[PDB]
């Protein structure tokens, strides 16, 4: 299933799809994208509307 993060850092910003068995994986591949890219916030998820966002 196709699942989406918004990335809202203090300068790093954007909208990213993955393809991920389910949302536990969503949400590893995510992190693990915003962890390598230094940006650590709050996270969110929103079942519905299969969205993750995170914001420094
Ligand atoms: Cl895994
Ligand atoms: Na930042
Ligand atoms: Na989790
Ligand atoms: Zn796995």
């Amino acid at each position: 299933m196709t699942y989406k993060l918004i990335l809202n850092g203090k300068t790093l910003k954007g909208e990213f799809t993955a393809e991920a068995h389910d949302a536990a994986h969503a949400e590893y591949i995510f992190r693990a994208l915003a962890k390598a890219q230094g940006v650590d916030g709050e996270w969110t998820y929103d079942d519905a509307t299969k969205t993750f966002t995170v914001t420094e």
